[PDB]
């Protein structure tokens, strides 16, 4: 589950408020563009995950006879093929390590941006941005936990994991985002 866009926006706003305005270790000429670039970074990371999934599907589609002949469940093969392609594409499949790659890309953006100056050792900036991103991940985890609790109510007449269940999950998720101002 990716971070919703308004939470990604909140990450960027938090970098500006804490590291810029409260601690003064970061200075930016253009906060709105800085936010835009961080949002693009998270969008691009999602585009990479989609490409990985489509590439994994395409590899499986050309090897269906292998799965049948060698008795390899499609679901197991997909996960294994996806992991291998991820290694080749340098995509970490754990959500946390993926976000860590994203923190490095944020640092790359900050350090290569001529309208940005930093008044601390770059790794110090990196660790503070990591704390902020982790904060957003903890919010997303708390939202997801609430969704799971709310959807359990419908266990009696709904198949857990069915397409309807997944759509209902997303509707409850959007409701929770609205209750927190994130949609
Ligand atoms: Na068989």
């Amino acid at each position: 589950m990716r971070l919703p866009e308004r939470l990604v926006e909140a990450i960027a706003e938090s970098i500006i408020q804490k590291l810029g305005k409260e601690e003064g270790i970061l200075e930016l000429e253009d906060p709105a563009t800085f936010k835009k670039k961080i949002i693009s970074l998270f969008k691009e990371a999602d585009r990479e995950e989609k490409e990985l999934e489509e590439k994994a599907k395409a590899v499986l589609r050309e090897n269906l006879e292998v799965l049948e002949r060698e008795n390899i469940d499609y679901r197991t093969a997909f996960l294994a093929v996806k992991r291998k392609l991820a290694e080749e594409m340098n995509i970490n499949v754990d959500r946390r390590e993926r976000l860590n790659q994203i923190i490095n890309r944020i640092m790359d953006l900050i350090m290569k941006d001529e309208s940005v100056e930093i008044y601390e050792d770059p790794p110090v900036i990196r660790k503070k941005i990591r704390e902020i991103v982790l904060g957003a991940l903890k919010i997303e985890e708390e939202i997801e936990k609430t969704v799971r609790q709310r959807i359990k109510k419908y266990s009696r007449d709904l198949l857990e994991g069915s397409p309807e269940w997944q759509i209902l999950w997303k509707r409850i998720y959007e409701d929770e985002l609205k209750k927190r101002g994130l949609a």
